């Protein structure tokens, strides 16, 4: 299994380069959950996220955008665009699952290329890309109501390609 589970806050500051993967809406709202915490401590990353939502809207579904944290060069933010709207206006379960697989497949290809998705990055990537650990919360399982085992089966389709550390409550 390519998933490592840990109990704790993914946002607790860590000693190592890491890409923080989280599930996003196209509406320019980091309005809740981990996205809200990201909005409050990395406000320049939010501005990038909102701008790309402004530019493309729901043309982003199934795509991925890599953002520097700006305030910590060891930390990149990876937005999986899986829903048009956030909160209780989120998209249907299967669409979120499918879009999650699609955005993660763009990130997989981007990682192999370097060993739209990287345009805000150029110059904030200090280390080689294969050295950023891939970390995420239990994406889609809270506000979107997407059962974790269904999302786990999606992350499992990348065994060999990619390894993830998943933070849980």
């Amino acid at each position: 299994s390519n998933i490592t589970y840990v109990k704790g806050n993914i946002l607790k500051p860590k000693s190592y380069a890491r890409i923080l993967i989280h599930s996003c809406n196209c509406n320019g709202s980091w309005g809740g959950g981990i996205a809200y915490q990201l909005a409050l401590r990395y406000p320049k990353a939010e501005k990038d996220y909102v701008e790309v939502c402004e530019k493309y809207g729901s043309n982003l579904l199934g795509k991925c955008i890599l953002l520097p944290s700006y305030e910590n060069s060891d930390l990149l933010i990876c937005c999986l665009f899986t829903s048009s709207f956030g909160g209780s206006s989120h998209g249907e379960k299967q669409s979120i699952l499918n879009y999650t697989k699609l955005a993660l497949d763009k990130l997989k290809t981007f990682r192999e290329a370097k060993d739209s998705i990287g345009d805000y990055l150029n110059g904030h990537i200090k280390y080689p890309i294969g050295e950023y650990k891939l970390e995420m919360p239990q994406i889609n399982s809270g506000i979107f109501g997407v059962p974790w085992k269904e999302t786990e089966r999606v992350l499992e389709e990348f065994s060999g390609d990619m390894s993830f550390t998943v933070y849980q409550l």
